[PDB]
């Protein structure tokens, strides 16, 4: 079947019924955690049946999407207890439109074999970037049953991205530099937590930010604030206020990149047996 979930009772029986399935239900717990809490991506929940689903799926509004080349707005979230009923549920029209440039984000890599089947049924070419998935030691024990090296006080201060600065974290974020990219962490930064440490002259030197999944997200550094740690700094004040909040601390990170898997090791996050998967599809 296909039901929308409506109103703060279904969501929030969705949020406790995927934490049974933590981690690889991640992906999806985020984003509905942060639909309980304002819904300011103004997403929907859909399932494939109420209240016992096998498949949910978190999609953006049709009226939202009408770029059909902005896969950042574009972003779907996955995730099933049956591979068979997941490929019926997405090959539903009003479940995912694939005729435009998308995102399917999901901490279940066993998805892959549904996506490239209905590659091959909907007419799309998929590209597949997979990432470790890591989790905050004490997001670990709560959910699925550490501090940074020194700096002067003087050189550097905590605060957090301004709106207006959204372009240096976009220049340095390795899947944006674009305007499209540009305006996804504008909304990032509007809608969510973000820390960053200013520099010497009072602007952001390195920075660490949340999307619409809870995730922390697009960390970086001013190329001339490089190999200082400072990165380090900014992502424990982001997991630090996550904590805080009762939000899960989740990140991910390239199998290339030793230095980020190293601070993530000395930060006590730890790498999960569920990987991260986002696949990039678009029309033949």
């Amino acid at each position: 079947g296909m039901f929308l979930l409506q109103g703060a009772q279904m969501l929030q029986m969705l949020e406790k019924s995927l934490r049974k399935s933590l981690p690889m239900s991640l992906k999806v717990y985020g984003t509905v955690m942060h639909m309980n809490h304002g819904n300011p991506f103004n997403l929907k929940a859909l399932v494939d049946k109420w209240p016992d689903f096998q498949t949910v799926v978190i999609r953006p509004q049709e009226q939202d999407m009408k770029d059909d080349l902005d896969h950042y707005t574009n972003t779907y979230h996955v995730y099933s207890e049956d591979l068979k009923n997941c490929q019926e549920f997405l090959d539903l029209p009003e479940v995912i439109n694939w005729k435009q440039h998308l995102q399917i984000q999901s901490t279940q890599s066993s998805l892959n074999e549904v996506i490239q089947n209905l590659a091959a049924t909907k007419s799309f070419k998929v590209k597949r970037s997979k990432n470790i998935l890591y989790m905050a030691s004490e997001t670990i024990k709560e959910l699925t049953p550490g501090k940074p090296k020194a700096i002067d006080p003087e050189m550097f201060k905590l605060s957090s991205v301004d709106p207006s600065h959204a372009a240096v974290v976009n220049r340095f974020w390795l899947f944006g530099g674009n305007e499209r990219s540009l305006r996804f962490i504008e909304r990032c930064i509007q809608s969510f937590p973000n820390f960053c440490l200013l520099g010497p002259e009072g602007t952001p030197v390195s920075w660490s930010l949340m999307d619409q999944t809870g995730e922390m997200r697009m960390a970086g550094t001013l190329p001339e604030y490089r190999a200082q740690g400072l990165v380090t700094h900014a992502i424990y004040q982001q997991a630090q206020c996550l904590l805080k909040r009762g939000f899960p601390v989740y990140s991910h990170v390239d199998p290339k990149n030793q230095i980020m898997q190293k601070m993530s090791q000395s930060l006590n996050h730890v790498p999960m047996p569920s990987d991260w998967n986002q696949w990039n599809c678009e029309p033949l």
